[PDB]
């Protein structure tokens, strides 16, 4: 989809700093991009080639689609999306109000000039930053995460996209990112199917696959460290039959891991761990540092100075400790009551050889529509609780409800800042 010049792109800059030793880095003068599911979609006599949750019928298929529209700036990411970055501090808002719309939830890459978003190597280095998400309640989740996409945008590998990471196209994960309107340049119209409670929301025909390591999926009440592998993990397209993940029949169908080797905290039998009030006060800012090494990914914090280490988990016949090792991955499932995908798509071997590929650091803020923030923030699936594995959270299985948590504290913000990036123990000294 080539790019429309009714708006004009500006990516906030946002400022990280790579490490060589402790005490001791170097900035980044980087800047930020949005996930181009959230601008408009026109063609050459202006109006939407997708309007809502529908497509237009000035669209007729994956090809004519990508030759006829085009995709737009953002307009104002403050006003229009709750975007706001601050030197380096990255604001999102969960809900936002203006004349005529109602954007919900966003997503954001770490950028490399505009035309390259930033690539990652973190096999054998750590990542940490600065996180204050005090009023991120129950069914939301303020995201940190890797997700190999391509480097300029998929523009050279799908070349019906001039728009590139120019206009944050190319999304990918390890569930298949079937809700994008593009993926490989050619437009999921053919057979798309609307939401049933997003009324922006459709799933399509082909989804967006690759690896992901989610460093940081949480909220103020639970937080969990997931990466997950593929028998391929760089960027890679699926085919309706061959989709898995939320968005497909098959949770498990492809060549992705949806699930992947999760470390909650709570799910590992601490409860009093993290939260408002807790080891790790949530209603306060922290920083979480976190390592990538072959057969190990560490995970600690930093809290008013003091280092945080994570509570090893409880449950008979797990690991005796707390980091995502391939004895956690195994052992997890011995007792944990779940399909084991992980051992499925590779085992820790393919993790490790997806810790070696290309990623890019997307942060964001969301609500999700097929689960309410079930799985992360309590006892999920809720169909009896009482097991091993079911509670994950601190909030009740009320909750996570889009339109209800939606309206009750639609203030809810997750802020991103001092980003830190280079071999294990540069970022801190702890
Ligand atoms: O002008 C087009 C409209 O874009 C709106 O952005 C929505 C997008 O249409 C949609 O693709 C995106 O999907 C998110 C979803 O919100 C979230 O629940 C899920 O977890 O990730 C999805 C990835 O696609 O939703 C956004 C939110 O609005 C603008 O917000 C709107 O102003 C504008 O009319
Ligand atoms: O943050 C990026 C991606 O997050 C994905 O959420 C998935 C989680 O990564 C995963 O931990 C969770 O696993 C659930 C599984 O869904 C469920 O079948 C089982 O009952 O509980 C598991 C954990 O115990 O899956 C969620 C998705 O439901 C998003 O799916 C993805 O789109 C997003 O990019």
């Amino acid at each position: 989809q080539r790019a429309g010049n009714e708006t004009p792109e500006n990516h906030p800059p946002l400022t990280w700093q790579r490490c060589t030793a402790p005490g001791n880095c170097q900035t980044v003068n980087a800047e930020v991009v949005i996930d181009a599911n959230w601008r408009w979609l026109h063609d050459d006599n202006m109006q939407n080639c997708y309007d809502g949750n529908q497509w237009t019928n000035a669209c007729s298929t994956a090809t004519d689609c990508a030759e006829k529209c085009m995709i737009e700036g953002a307009g104002d990411y403050l006003g229009t999306y709750g975007a706001s970055t601050s030197g380096d501090a990255l604001t999102l808002k969960f809900v936002t109000k203006h004349e005529y719309g109602t954007n919900v939830g966003s997503r954001f890459y770490l950028m490399n000039g505009p035309d390259k978003y930033q690539m990652f190597n973190l096999m054998g280095n750590e990542l940490a930053f600065d996180v204050d998400l005090s009023t991120v309640e129950c069914g939301i989740n303020s995201a940190l995460y890797f997700v190999a996409m391509e480097e300029d945008g998929g523009m050279a590998s799908y070349p019906s996209n001039q728009a590139g990471a120019r206009y944050g196209t190319g999304y990918c994960d390890a569930q298949c990112a079937r809700d994008l309107k593009f993926v490989g340049g050619k437009a999921n119209i053919e057979g798309w199917k609307s939401s049933t409670s997003d009324p922006n929301a459709g799933v399509g025909p082909y989804g967006s696959c690759c690896a992901e390591i989610d460093v940081w999926e949480s909220n103020a009440y639970a937080f969990a460290f997931t990466p997950h592998a593929c028998t391929t993990n760089e960027y890679h397209v699926c085919e309706t039959t061959n989709c898995g993940g939320t968005y497909s029949e098959d949770r498990f169908a492809g060549k992705c891991d949806a699930n992947g080797c999760d470390y909650n905290p709570y799910r590992m039998g601490n409860p009093d761990f993290y939260g408002k009030g807790k080891t790790l006060d949530t209603s306060r800012k922290f920083t979480v540092v976190s390592r990538f090494e072959e057969n190990k990914l560490s995970q600690y914090f930093i809290q008013d100075g003091r280092k945080i280490e994570i509570p090893p988990p409880t449950w008979e016949g797990m690991p005796n400790s707390s980091e995502i090792t391939p004895e956690l991955c195994s052992t997890m499932f011995d007792v944990f009551n779940d399909r084991n995908r992980f051992e499925e798509v590779g085992g820790f071997e393919q993790l490790n050889n997806a810790l070696r590929v290309p990623m890019v650091l997307v942060m964001s803020i969301w609500d999700d529509h097929y689960a309410n923030m079930l799985w992360l923030d309590s006892i999920y699936p809720p169909e009896k609780e009482g097991q091993p594995g079911a509670a994950r959270g601190d909030c009740p299985t009320d909750s996570g409800v889009p339109a209800e948590v939606e309206a009750q504290f639609p203030d809810a913000q997750v802020v991103w800042s001092n980003i830190r990036f280079g071999p294990i123990g540069s970022t801190y000294d702890f």
